[PDB]
């Protein structure tokens, strides 16, 4: 009798969280909580990315759960906890990884049958991503003005273009004054960012 491909300990974790025939969203939520996290955490994005999720609420195939953890040398909950802790450090320190996870976040949380995410959910993640502990340095007043602009101008969904480009925009112009002084409306930035620029101009 040949030994199993995957350690007994590892298949035991999968079997613990599976709901009937699927490792579904409820499985993921309970698993994340046992790892020490909440669904909304940026660390959860790192976990989902590691496991190869395309959509947050899509079931995770047994083989994908096992092969992923096996390749990372993890068989137990404690091993998996150490892995995510390592990814979380990388999210804080590694600009390439940070940019990758920032971009990944949009498609992961996107509907089934939508092109855009809700503004509420965008702001929820933006408030996490643009904290000082992460690689992109910017003034809090600017981030706040962005949220206020979206609310005030009735911007209720956010597109992939707005999402991806905002990261570049805040990196390039990390302060309201720098946007005021230096932004060029002819430079082919998203229209929504042109609108934000004009909003900032009007508040001066
Ligand atoms: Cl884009
Ligand atoms: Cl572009
Ligand atoms: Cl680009
Ligand atoms: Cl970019
Ligand atoms: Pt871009």
């Amino acid at each position: 009798a040949h030994p199993p491909v995957y350690p007994k300990e590892l298949t035991q974790v999968f079997e613990h969280y599976i709901n009937n025939n699927l490792f579904d969203i409820d499985s993921l939520v309970k698993f994340i909580e046992e790892l020490g996290y909440n669904l909304e955490d940026l660390a959860t994005l790192c976990l989902a990315h590691l496991l190869g999720y395309k959509k947050l609420e899509e079931p995770l195939k047994r083989e994908d759960f096992l092969s992923t953890w096996f390749m990372q040398g993890c068989s137990t909950i404690s091993d998996m906890q150490e892995c995510i802790k390592t990814l979380d450090v990388k999210l804080h320190e590694d600009l390439q990884y940070f940019t990758q996870i920032y971009n990944y976040a949009f498609n992961l949380i996107l509907d089934p049958n939508r092109k855009d995410i809700d503004t509420d959910e965008g702001i929820q993640y933006w408030k996490l991503f643009f904290q000082p502990e992460y690689p992109v340095r910017m003034e809090p007043d600017l981030l706040e003005a962005w949220f206020r602009f979206l609310r005030d101008e009735g911007k209720t969904t956010i597109s992939k273009d707005t999402w991806r480009m905002l990261l570049l925009f805040f990196k390039r112009y990390p302060t309201i004054q720098k946007i005021i002084s230096d932004y060029d409306e002819t430079a082919a930035w998203p229209f929504i960012i042109d609108e934000f620029y004009e909003c900032l101009q009007d508040q001066q």
